[PDB]
């Protein structure tokens, strides 16, 4: 009864195109400066009474390299900036030892002929961009000095160095490696695009982040991406291969993203993509999500109008799809194949339209549809409400050779099948 999905064209997201996307014409201001002087970075550390820890890993009154009024690239810090905080150790080689903040008005890059940027771990460094911030053919690592390797990864508590971007800000990564960022704190996730904290956003009125990230490598990060309150973020040909929580994890009311062609595996402890509390009319197509400790991909929290198509969903230690009260979404012609549960289990969700779906050889069943009631669990009901009824449409497709069965549809408020095929 309906025709494909409509997905946006990818031919434009280009690392070539990416490099033209910023105002280099005008130079170009550096200091170094304390850190409480700066709201991009009081508003994810707090108050002054929070500056103890990197008044440690500084051994003094915290600062760090700042960027605003104009143009200025890797190379230009290395010039300007002390050795002592920004050392060139071999030809294309650079460590950072304080943070790198981009201002409102700064416009930072890192194109090729940086080799590696290394952001020490033991002095607390790390970049926050508050403007213009392009990364082009190179690397970005979180670096372990005492180690002298990347920080790997082995507590959630441990610092490590992380990219993060505020509101008003735009981004364009591409062709570039990065490891071991992230670690269990705050904004401090590896990759994080965000609106500011509700108080300050109530007070600056900037945008809606945004920008792409493309054809890059994300290994070891704590979250490859992590997005809050994002508008239109592009993420396209990236590999996340082996990282500690999730793969790609778009957040708390982002909208309009593009998730596309990545290739997303090897995830340690949760998924390898998850949408989460309100990420609505987005675009999850043409992924390889597959062996990542829980499921492939992760619809949830009232996450809706999105589309989820042509993804290779495979291998997964639980569920292929999982939807978690998440209704209205559209999954369509995706191939789910043998995860060690569910091909695609929705719960607690309503009007869902699964259209030319396969799913075969899943340890459970192919389609799995149920209901919980979500009372005395430890979720904030008043932020994220659920009903607990489940209705979908399924129309064409195949579900064969699933452990436990074709499907399986418990007390739903309805189904409908339409030339399903069955084997």
């Amino acid at each position: 009864e309906m025709a494909k999905p409509v997905l946006p064209d990818l031919s434009g997201y280009t690392t070539e195109a990416a490099l033209k996307k910023i105002a280099r014409n005008k130079p170009g201001k550096i200091t170094v400066a304390r850190m409480m002087e700066e709201t991009g970075l009081k508003e994810f550390i707090g108050g002054d009474n929070k500056m103890a820890e990197w008044v440690v890993r500084q051994k003094g009154i915290p600062q760090a390299i700042m960027i605003s009024d104009g143009y200025v690239n890797l190379q230009d810090l290395v010039k300007k900036v002390p050795k002592q905080f920004l050392s060139e150790v071999s030809p294309g080689v650079y460590v950072a030892r304080l943070p790198i903040l981009v201002k409102e008005t700064g416009i930072f890059e890192i194109d090729s002929k940086t080799k590696e940027l290394r952001l020490s771990q033991e002095k607390g460094s790390f970049i926050v961009s508050e403007g213009k911030m392009l990364i082009t053919n190179t690397s970005v690592n979180a670096w372990s000095e005492t180690r002298n390797g990347l920080a790997a990864y082995r507590t959630p508590d441990e610092f490590r160095p992380f990219v993060l971007t505020w509101g008003g800000s735009q981004t364009w990564i591409a062709k570039t490696k990065m490891a071991s960022m992230g670690y269990n704190q705050s904004k401090s996730y590896g990759v994080s695009i965000s609106q500011y904290n509700p108080n300050t956003a109530k007070v600056l009125k900037r945008g809606e982040p945004t920008g792409w990230i493309i054809d890059s490598e994300f290994a070891d990060m704590w979250y490859g991406f992590y997005c809050y309150e994002t508008r239109d973020f592009v993420v396209k040909g990236n590999t996340y291969r082996d990282n500690i929580v999730y793969g790609i994890d778009p957040h708390d009311r982002s909208h309009g993203l593009i998730i596309a062609e990545n290739d997303v595996y090897g995830t340690k402890k949760k998924h390898g993509i998850i949408i989460s509390r309100e990420v609505d009319n987005s675009f999850i197509f043409r992924n390889k999500s597959h062996n990542n400790k829980l499921s492939g991909v992760v619809l949830d929290r009232n996450s809706v109008g999105n589309i989820v198509a042509y993804n290779e969903i495979y291998q997964n230690h639980t569920d292929g799809i999982t939807l978690y009260e998440s209704g209205n979404n559209l999954l369509w012609g995706n191939r789910v194949i043998a995860n060690r549960r569910h091909g695609i289990r929705v719960r607690n969700s309503v009007n869902i339209k699964l259209y030319e779906n396969v799913a075969m050889a899943n340890g459970l069943m192919g389609v799995y549809g149920h209901i919980k009631d979500l009372n005395d669990t430890d979720r904030d009901i008043e932020l994220d409400p659920f009903d607990a009824q489940v209705s979908l449409i399924m129309v064409g497709g195949e579900l064969s050779s699933n452990g436990s069965g074709p499907l399986s549809i418990d007390s739903p408020l309805s189904v409908e099948l339409y030339r399903v095929s069955m084997l």
